Order: structure tokens, then sequence, then C-alpha cells
């Protein structure tokens, strides 16, 4: 198998500093669709680790978060994408959860459900926390510039070897013509 490993916010859709609370709120990055439909196409398993502590804040219900997941999926399919599943933390940032990145609980998950070591496993994120949850799991990094990327590349700190990108679309360029 090849796994792809995803942040949500700031790599397929954009950042809110409201949340993400609606489907109409949600809305996909320019090109990043796109990637994952490449990416689906050339085989890649590829699955979503998020934190959505919009559920923890009472901000939106798990109906309407699914509702949300149905835009991308419909939207993914159109073009021949798959996101073949949602890894979420529905915690806030002190509710001492195992899966709240950067903590690597959700990696971790990933890797039991598939059955995998995750070394050489590109996991792309838009913040430090991503990079770090993802290294910690035993990935290779990969930071795009869109969402929190370039305020995450200026703060410096990253893992060692992480590669930078302007946006996911990118990410799968570079991943396809390496392949
Ligand atoms: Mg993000
Ligand atoms: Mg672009
Ligand atoms: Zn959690």
């Amino acid at each position: 198998m090849k796994l792809i490993i995803l942040d949500r916010d700031g790599v397929v859709n954009q950042d809110s500093d409201a949340f993400v609370k609606s489907p109409d709120e949600w809305i996909a990055l320019p090109g990043s669709l796109q990637a994952i439909a490449r990416l689906t196409q050339a085989d890649w398993t590829v699955v979503l680790a998020t934190n959505q502590s919009g559920l923890a804040r009472g901000l939106f219900d798990t109906a309407t978060l699914n509702a949300i997941h149905d835009k991308m999926h419909r939207a993914l399919a159109q073009m021949g994408g798959v996101v073949d599943a949602i890894f979420m933390c529905p915690h806030g940032p002190d509710d001492g959860c195992a899966c709240r990145k950067p903590l690597p609980g959700m990696y971790r998950d990933i890797a039991r459900r598939y059955d995998v070591d995750l070394a050489g496993v590109p996991a792309v994120g838009d913040s430090l926390r991503d990079l770090q949850a993802a290294a910690q799991a035993g990935c290779a990094p990969w930071l795009v510039q869109t969402g929190n990327g370039r305020k995450t590349l200026a703060q410096g700190g990253l893992p060692e070897g992480t590669r930078v990108c302007e946006d996911l679309a990118a990410v799968a360029e570079q991943l396809l013509q390496e392949a």
C-alpha cells in the first residue's frame, strides 16, 4: 500500500479564525481536492488526521461535522478522489486526551488500522503540531504554506528533514514526480 496522511484545515480546506462550523464554512483550497484525486488514481490510500476542538467547544455537533465531510466527499468523488478514512480528535486543548496533536495518538491509531509501519509515510500539515505529531509517530513530515504554514515555516523548530511546499497540490506533484 501507499499511505499518505493529511491534516484537514489549512491543507485540504481553508483554515478559519472562527473555526469551520458548517458546510458553507468549508471551502476547498485551490488544487487540494485535485491533488487527492491524483493520489487516489495513483493507488494511494489517503487518510485525514484532524484536530476538531469545535466539538468539545460546542460550536457544532457531529451531524454537522458529518455534513461537512459529506460535502468534501461529494466534491472529491466527482474528480475521482477518495479520502479512505478520517481520524479526528474532538477534544479541546486542555482536555487531556491521547489524540490531540502534537500528541501522536491519531497517527498511532492509523498505523494500527492498516497494520503498517509509518516509516517514510508522508504526513502533510500546515501547523507545527502536525509536523511534531507525525514525526513522533515515525512519518516523513511535509509542511504546506497555506493555512498556518507560512507562520510555521518562519518560526522554525521543524522536525529534521521536513519538506516544504506551497500547497497540497504541490506536494502531490512532488510525490508523483519522485515516484
Ligand atoms: Mg491545520
Ligand atoms: Mg497552488
Ligand atoms: Zn483528542
